């Protein structure tokens, strides 16, 4: 068995273990904020900067693994509150897209949304270029921003939202349970084979996205993370 | 949004919250102990005192629920280390199987091992008349303790376990997450329609058993638990 | 080399290897409880019944030592969480100072803060008499309460925290690593020279106490021990 | 508080978080066998991938450290049981010393015994160029392998040796205590500055080495390590 963790409640620059990417930044509280807010198209990642070994093509095993994180979104004056953030799985070599236009894409896709990614998105503008149901939402993402399953949710300017994900290599379940701040819980589930889309070696992080006149706080305020892999 | 839900940090004897059936026992810690270490066949079962409605019959709609709870098992000199807890959910007039001949039945079923209730189980001893696995393991018992799915698992001795486990409404998939002392975790995952298996309004709580020779200390420590039904 | 050591994962009484001393009880589940929550001014102590030879005249060799324990203190209703833990070093004739007070003398020092021991204190509450640090910590006691070396701590009630600790003989280093619930290490060293502050042979052991209004939880999981002198 | 832990009790090729260096090689039951038996001399190095920062010069601080590790040295017929194998830190470009003879530099330095790591050797032969002690012993390497300090040890070939290793960064002291087969167990501590003996960003690992005549195996069978370093 093969178990990787870490454990993160707060955050800070020079901790090897953290990879950023765009206009990241660390405040002094420790939490990590994923855009500027003066930058047109704005774009943050996070990961986590290890690879994680998802899968052996010597066994054929897929890795189980329980995340938990909390993030927080939060209006600001003028602009639209956009575009969202998506905790997201990647090639290990994964960066932002050449030439990214930002906004609906979230930082993780090209102009028609396509990308090599599995994640789950919290979604915040409804870009009926991908069509994005047309209210604030949840959704599993498999190489694309036009979401494979999305289920109705609402984002609460302000509001600490904590998310519980588990996935079962077994059944290559995908399970998401979104505890809103009034204690309302949210859900969504959808079956996915991580060995079938991404490669044996990934990583795992968060990105979040603007454009021009969408433009919104975004912090990643606490992260916890294991995956175990039965090696026989 | 109909929501239930509840945190448990230790529990307390006389809180009208709880229901205690059988040789349930409060320690001087606020845990909850289970068996009756001196008794034959002992069974102790603890509840949340109001019923939660999981589905409704007018809408169709069936509700999702996160919880989390940490346990212990602890071995007793000269006794078999059994027989396990079992998370349960059940009708609200639920009591304990009469005449229950505790052992392999974990205080939920009949001499058959069937019974009216859906639940997790985390079995320590390998039952045969109930088709066990010939390890410890964790399953999902289905009307009968004869597991509908199981995978293998490790009680060690006196170790803090900790159990997540998200239910989605939508997919009617139960996902259970099982992190171990070490840090392992251990994951199983199954759909099960709770409109179909269980009435509008039913009961949850833990459940753990003991025979003649096989007796272990059982343990709660905490539960939190939020549950969420659409009504529209 | 004369090698001692023992393990002990759970408490029975009765074992003629443990010396009970004032408001000790065993629980159900094995685990000690050393104070009292209804007396005022409670004290506790568990021994190793067995003197243990740390040194010899003879030779002029001192004894290094390995062992490590689990602890959990846990808050009670209406009371200020006090006093704390301390793993202590005493004379073999040791016993619970006459007109113990209690509080901030941890059951192992007169009124002024003095005794006759050496130990580590997981210290809960802040005694200015012996000039505690403001907050809670863990310090190198050494025949005073007013410790000679302490490190900020944090108490976690309902958390089971572990301890290492390694005595050598050749620097007289002393030291300690406390692993907290959440997985930070704190860790505090001392040089103390045990061949000038206790006899030939001692007992080891714990001791906890309440106070008037200061009362909570202290229960000892399970203890460890290895000790081993050259006798060349 | 920035922490670093992982654990492991096996290991398996192609796991991201562990980098060989050398003769290096996983046998089928997970342990990993340092040295090739039929090279002339044989070197092999296992190190953590992911580099830790022990200290920051933002605030000057520096971690704190708690590890545990097994091993096993198993003699061969017609060759002298040597080198033994060596825990060390070094700096994150850490590779084996062009041109290595291995031997007595065990892997980490070069003819004359010099290197830029900081480790706890377990040596099985006694080099007089390196000023070794006559017998199996235990020693504190500070960027050389003419040891700063060393207790006499005794090698079993075949035993499973258990080591236990605490760095106070306060008193600077790092401790060590080997659990031998027999129950017997040793210590030394040497106060070690790792702010100026090292950077800010080091990796931890192992490395064992033999000679023409010298071998025998070597196994590091498990490993299991947290740091905590205060951000304030
Ligand atoms: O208003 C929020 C959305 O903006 C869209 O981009 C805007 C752009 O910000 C604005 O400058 C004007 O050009 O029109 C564009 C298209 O409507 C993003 O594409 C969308 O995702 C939100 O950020
Ligand atoms: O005998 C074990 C030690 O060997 C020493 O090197 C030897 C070499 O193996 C042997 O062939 C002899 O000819 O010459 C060398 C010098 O004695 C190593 O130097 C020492 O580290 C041990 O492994
Ligand atoms: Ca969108
Ligand atoms: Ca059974
Ligand atoms: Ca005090
Ligand atoms: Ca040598
Ligand atoms: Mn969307
Ligand atoms: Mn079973
Ligand atoms: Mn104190
Ligand atoms: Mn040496």
């Amino acid at each position: 068995a093969e178990t990787v963790s870490f454990n993160f409640n707060s955050f800070s620059e020079g901790n090897p273990a953290i990879n950023f990417q765009g206009d990241v930044t660390v405040l002094s509280n420790g939490n990590i904020q994923l855009t500027n807010l003066n930058k047109v198209n704005s774009v943050g990642r996070v990961l986590y900067a290890m690879p994680v070994r998802i899968w052996s093509s010597a066994t054929g095993n897929v890795a189980s693994f329980l995340t938990s994180f909390s993030f927080e979104m939060k209006d600001i004056k003028d602009y639209d509150p956009a575009d969202g953030i998506i905790f997201f799985i990647a090639p290990e070599d994964t960066q932002i897209p050449a030439g990214s236009i930002g906004g609906g894409t979230l930082g993780v896709s090209d102009t028609k949304g396509a990308g090599h990614f599995v994640g789950v998105e919290f979604d915040t503008y409804s870009n009926s270029e991908y069509n994005d149901p047309p209210t604030d939402h949840v959704g599993i993402d498999v190489n694309s921003v036009d979401s494979v399953k999305t289920v109705p949710w609402n984002s609460v300017s302000g509001a600490v939202v904590k998310v519980t994900v588990i996935y079962d290599s077994s059944t290559k379940t995908l399970s998401v349970a979104v505890t809103n701040d009034n204690g309302d819980i949210t859900t969504i589930a959808q079956v996915v084979d991580l060995k079938a889309k991404l490669p044996e070696r990934v990583k795992f992080g968060f990105s979040a996205s603007g454009s021009l006149g969408g433009r919104q706080i975004h912090l990643i305020r606490s992260w916890s993370f294991t995956s175990t892999l039965i090696t026989t």
